[PDB]
């Protein structure tokens, strides 16, 4: 909650509240509210609530809603460090000090920078004293007249009867983590008389580079096509004739959960097959797993490849800018084209409620250099993707029939996500053994669960 | 890079250089020597190099370090943040402000704690600006007699003749972000009269929370079993067999990549075809997109389970501990077991060469409550692990034929691991197709680009 209300230091001081910024900060009390129903208006979208709760029977959703809290705890506890700890720096201390920027790898050790003790000159003595936790502090090198105490240990101390040589002896101090983890920070303290000053020192591994080898643009390289099949084999060897007019090497993988699989075969053409009913997600996050390119195409079995499939231009966009992923956009018959350019957020509900999702149409902004390409939160069933980034986030193989923006959900915030309307693919013009019904409140328990959400909105 | 120079401000200082300190630091001069060979002797390691570089001609090799010196670079550009600066906080500012610990999500609105001007009473006007980049300010209130320049813009300038004032609007100032971005962070600056404060204020979303349902522990819910086979299904049945005995019910998933595969079915086993000889760590990266339990135990084809494989105990310690996967022990028929624990370290090279890597047999230290555990880098093939991590690392599919401690030098820094001798399981008492003096070149030049290795020390 934020707090507006003064501390009695200052409440004898007039305030006039702006009730336009203090709606812009989070209330942590969300809800998902359908629009009016009836007739639509022009303009005007309709914006339909789901109530996840809803998917469960009550005394169930009780435990569900206590599971769910205990579970969110121990992530908290996991990921949280002493980094994202709130400190402020002190007003008027002599002690300069390095605020963000020192990092050393487990066990190792670094020079600590910018150290400095910015006393008057002249006092008969001068001292600081440095503590850590997770490490130990050493010099790199001794000062004439400056004392220390605690050398390799927890706690330093330096005292000099010169500023300048306690200052120098400062731009010298070592620290060395002590003790093995993967990523954490020790909050160290720097002190002098009547004063106090907090830093934390980052313990971490520099991260799995994952450099790809280029081996101008070579798709067959750089590009792995993944595709999805159940029972639509037709769809499927009429994308890959497609894809062969105007990528006769690029890889196609094809997962496959189909019941009495057909051979499906040709060069660069690699067929998995799975059990059947395992999923589409599961296929998804099949297809995935076998590429082997920096990057991956994703298309729909029942899609075709045109003049206007230009992958070196989605590969452009990857290759130039920062995105993860980029979609193309998805042409009926019809000659109709949609890029499913989505927005994504999460709102903050009640305590222990969980949270509420907004899904609406539309994107955040232009990408500049690339006319009629966006950043957007999610985009259609065609897309270029780094292969990591499309691993890390995962298609949670708990999704077997009906999902697509909850890849884009579970991506949320890790993956940057692009959408350019000139790259396009054209959308070909008994299928679900068992409930839909189920697998939906299936899927809406899972989001319950799975991402701490309430309720959603779709717009 | 370590610089003990002195500024021209302290040269007139003596210091005499500690070697053993100094010899802490990173020299960015690390090389690979083997062992001295000959017979070894009885306490001595051996230690043998490989020089990653050999793996090309001279040819290859100048175009891979220059393609990964390019691909390096683009990733620390798309990897890098505001936040990863160096900043000093400087001495005697009447500044009081936030070092670490604030963090707004992208497009949304926060309330700065802890900004404040402690200068002292008595002056005749008080001013503070505030400056951001990728966000703007306003106050949640207005104080009388402040005056507010640049409300919603990217500078604001407060003006009092009453420090109170100034200080209690301080307190009510907000952050905007105002672009769209995944997660990034802005450098604001604070400023008064002759002084200026720098800090961050990280833009970023939460983290997926990824929460599983618990479902003492129901291993069928918590735990899927994962394996890869290829042409042994003498050995794979008698995994299948020797897993019922004690887990009816977990699930089996079954990679396989042999060219005439049989029919391997019964109550809950999944098995997955793919085509022939797409290889190990591709059948590994199979399987584990195919789990959808919290945990996945990956046992290789050849083992069996006994009354010491209790997968409780290794569920336990996930449960308990930060760990990310936990290796069991591997026991022969002569009746000796290996946990296989192992160090893997990162060292720098010069500049442009890359980096060495050491593997070593060892462990960093015993796991607190968990007698026989230990935290190491890597362990042998029968772990359980989070789902999650594991395909957030990854089994390359480029590692078609052998490879093992690549996985866990992969996660090296990013998979917290752990190792317990107490949780045991058998290994059992039509080869790969290709050339292995092939796969091991590749495997090499692979190593060499993905990780930026120049050479490796195995120990
Ligand atoms: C673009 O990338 C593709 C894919 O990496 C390159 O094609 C691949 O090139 C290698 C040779 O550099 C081929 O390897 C050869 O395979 C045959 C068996 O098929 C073997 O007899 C040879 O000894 C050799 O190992 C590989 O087959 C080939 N893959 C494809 C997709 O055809 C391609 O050269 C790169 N450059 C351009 C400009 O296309
Ligand atoms: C431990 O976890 C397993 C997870 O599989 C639990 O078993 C599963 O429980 C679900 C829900 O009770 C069963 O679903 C039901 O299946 C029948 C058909 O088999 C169907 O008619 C129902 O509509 C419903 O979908 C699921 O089959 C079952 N899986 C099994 C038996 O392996 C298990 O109950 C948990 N154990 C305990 C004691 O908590
Ligand atoms: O098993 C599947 C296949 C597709 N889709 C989603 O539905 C879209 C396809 O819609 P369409 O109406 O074309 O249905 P189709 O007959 O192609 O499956 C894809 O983009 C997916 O996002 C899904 O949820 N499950
Ligand atoms: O195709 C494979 C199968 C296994 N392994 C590795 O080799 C070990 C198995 O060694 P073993 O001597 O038991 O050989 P096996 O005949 O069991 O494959 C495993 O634990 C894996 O890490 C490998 O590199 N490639
Ligand atoms: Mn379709
Ligand atoms: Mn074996």
């Amino acid at each position: 909650l934020p707090d507006l209300a003064p501390e009695p230091r200052y409440a004898h001081i007039p305030v006039r509240i702006k009730e336009q910024v203090v709606g812009l900060l989070a209330w942590n009390n969300c809800s998902c509210e359908s629009s009016g129903g009836g007739l639509p208006l022009p303009f005007q979208k309709q914006v339909r609530a789901i109530d996840l709760t809803k998917a469960f029977d009550p005394a169930e959703l009780r435990a569900a809603s206590a599971t769910r809290e205990q579970e969110f705890q121990a992530f908290l506890s996991r990921s949280q460090s002493p980094a994202d700890q709130l400190l402020i720096a002190p007003a008027n201390s002599p002690l300069q000090y390095p605020l963000q920027g020192v990092e050393v790898q487990p066990l190792r050790s670094i020079l600590v920078p910018g150290l400095s003790l910015q006393a008057a000159s002249g006092q008969e003595v001068y001292q600081v004293n440095l503590t850590a936790s997770l490490g130990t502090w050493d010099v790199a090198g001794e000062v004439t007249g400056v004392t220390l105490t605690g050398e390799g240990q927890a706690d330093l101390t330096l005292v000099s009867p010169g500023l300048d040589q306690l200052n120098r002896q400062l731009q010298l101090v070592t620290y060395s983590s002590r003790s093995y983890q993967t990523n954490t920070a020790d909050t160290v303290r720097f002190s002098t008389e009547g004063h106090e000053a907090a830093f934390t020192i980052r313990i971490r591994h520099p991260p799995n580079p994952r450099l790809y080898p280029p081996g101008q643009y070579n798709i067959s390289a750089l590009v792995t096509i993944a595709t999805k099949t159940f029972l639509r084999y037709d769809r499927l060897r009429a994308l890959i004739t497609s894809i062969r007019r105007f990528y006769p090497t690029v890889t196609v993988v094809i997962a496959d959960d189909s019941d009495k699989p057909e051979r499906v075969s040709g060069p660069y053409v690699e067929h998995y097959l799975m059990p059947f009913g395992k999923g589409w997600f599961a296929g998804r996050n099949l297809a995935v797993s076998q590429v082997t390119t920096k990057y991956v195409l994703w298309v729909d079995d029942d899609f075709v490849f045109t003049a206007r499939t230009r992958l070196e231009r989605l590969v452009d966009v990857l290759e130039r800018t920062p995105l993860d992923l980029v979609g193309g956009a998805v042409r009926e018959i019809s000659g109709f084209a949609t890029t499913y350019r989505q927005l994504l957020s999460v709102e903050p509900g009640a305590p222990g409620l969980g949270n509420c999702l907004r899904q609406r149409r539309g994107f955040h902004h232009e990408l500049v250099g690339f006319p009629g390409c966006v950043v957007t939160d999610g985009v259609v069933n065609f897309f270029l993707a780094r292969t990591d980034k499309v691993r890390e986030v995962g298609f949670d193989p708990r999704l077997s029939r009906v999902a697509h923006l909850e890849f884009f959900l579970d991506g949320l915030g890790s993956l940057r996500v692009g959408s350019c309307s000139d790259v396009v693919v054209d959308h070909a013009s008994y299928r679900y053994p068992g409930s839909l019904d189920e697998s939906q409140m299936a899927k809406h328990r899972l989001l319950f669960f799975k991402h701490r959400l309430q309720c959603m909105t779709s717009q």
